[PDB]
């Protein structure tokens, strides 16, 4: 791990140190999300993803132990991807490969839309913020209907979340249940929930429709300037596999070097629920 | 290549010999079909999947270089399927890999049902065979559309299907432009459309309905009982990506371990067109 400063905001990441083309990691989840994530969220890949590549996570604005934004008006979907890609500029990444997941998916959409002489791949897992709205209802439905139904108690919490998603489950590691525990807890994440709730229609939510309606704009155009590869689960509770198939298909539409990779008995959480065939896919998509 | 026999049928087989785990590739087409279709059908893939395993490619029953069914009433999906099944029988495949095209996949299927024992792996390529009858025509329509369409002479005819499925092609190889046009002037592929249009009606065509009705029957009941990958081009002219989509439903349904890959800017051949992806893909996949 390593902490730098990103524009006046105190970042931490994780870097491979490896001498290979990097890859970029971008967590799922928003700043006052009810549950926290992290670089450790990524769990197993960070090293799985070491063959592949250089690997390195980055934590996004507003979570983990990255500082929250310095402004009501930075509570957006860019003020988050520009804050990665300020992040990627300042480390000298280049010949990047941006793997992102749920709303880091979007970030990473942004990124290879708005800076294809650095980013050379784009991968979006489960990624409900990327794809189009919900025909009825938000994307936050699941989340606000998992959060109103948790049992008292901090772990509970984050275990009752893995029950909400997992679909090829097991017990969570318990150093990653102490880890998001700790994060709970701070006072960082009560700010957090805190800086949402009163930023959220004004700012947030607007920038999230407006991003969308941004991304289809540009897939209806010229399409995503770097090869494409969406993973989705079968199973996926959140978003549903129509949305993701709806995704590609507007990707597809005029991105030419694009793909898309479906698993069955696999949730959100694709990468853990169906660590091998994610790792060998992604992988090679990655290595070629 | 290498020729054996297969319950009184000369069978031509191609053999890497490889001291690794078997990939059995079943080729695209029947007997009788208007394009001859081949060991050699395969092209690159045959040297390609050398990486992932011990490639060995098979000519179907009536089809490439073995000989016809002995009788009317082996021209039956089974059949073929009962050929294949003895064929790596006689050779000891154990481990085995099916890559089924087009109507090959649908004897992969039938293996793959039929003898688990034998079969680890299964990959369906671009197969409308396996795949639900469609709502309204034929799977052969297409297909009839281009003969009743195609110039005279044997390389205009070869020529002008693959114009008619080529999507990320460019013109073919010499190499199999010489073997195509010998085997469509041969006597043995006059004796197999004739053989076709003989026991079309009777025999072929309901053991195609049943064998359609028999996987859906399965795959509704408990599944293939082996790691499947469903492989298509999203610009597939021959057999729409929809009902490839639909396949992969079917199989979902009761088969935990199974994929689905779209492939963009491909067609029916997507190991021609998008043939680095394919191999990363489809490698990736053989190689758990
Ligand atoms: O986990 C996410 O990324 C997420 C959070 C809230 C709504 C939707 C999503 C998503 O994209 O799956
Ligand atoms: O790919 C084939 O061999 C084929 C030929 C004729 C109709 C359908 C198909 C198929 O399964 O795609």
């Amino acid at each position: 791990f390593h902490t730098v400063d990103v524009k006046g905001v105190q970042t931490r990441y994780f870097d491979d140190g490896q001498d290979k083309d990097p890859i970029l990691l971008i967590h799922g989840g928003h700043f006052g999300f009810f549950i926290p994530v992290g670089i450790e969220s990524w769990g197993n890949v960070l090293e799985d993803f070491g063959e592949y590549g250089r690997v390195l996570a980055v934590d996004k604005l507003g979570q983990g132990e990255t500082g929250l934004p310095l402004n009501d008006e930075d509570w957006t979907v860019d003020a988050v991807a520009e804050h990665v890609a300020n992040f990627a500029t300042q480390l000298g990444l280049k010949n990047l490969t941006l793997v992102g997941h749920s709303r880091g998916g979007m970030t990473a959409v942004l990124l290879a839309l708005k800076y294809p002489e650095m980013v050379k791949k784009l991968v979006i897992i489960s990624s409900a913020t990327a794809a189009p709205a919900p025909p009825v209802g938000t994307d936050m439905d699941f989340y606000e209907r998992v959060e109103r139904t948790a049992p008292g108690g901090s772990a509970e919490l984050i275990r009752h979340y893995h029950a909400a998603q997992a679909v090829n489950e097991g017990d969570l590691p318990e150093d990653y249940i102490g880890i998001a525990t700790k994060w709970l807890e701070s006072e960082k994440q009560l700010d957090a929930v805190a800086g949402y709730a009163r930023n959220a229609e004004e700012h947030w939510l607007p920038s999230l429709s407006e991003g969308r309606r941004w991304v289809q704009e540009r897939l209806a155009d010229a399409g995503i300037p770097v090869p494409t590869l969406v993973v989705w689960g079968v199973n996926n509770r959140s978003a549903p596999v129509s949305m993701g198939k709806g995704l590609f298909d507007l990707i597809a539409a005029n991105t030419l070097d694009s793909s898309l990779y479906l698993i069955n008995n696999a949730g959100h959480h694709v990468f853990s629920d169906q660590r091998e065939k994610f790792n060998a896919a992604v992988g090679a998509f990655i290595s070629l």
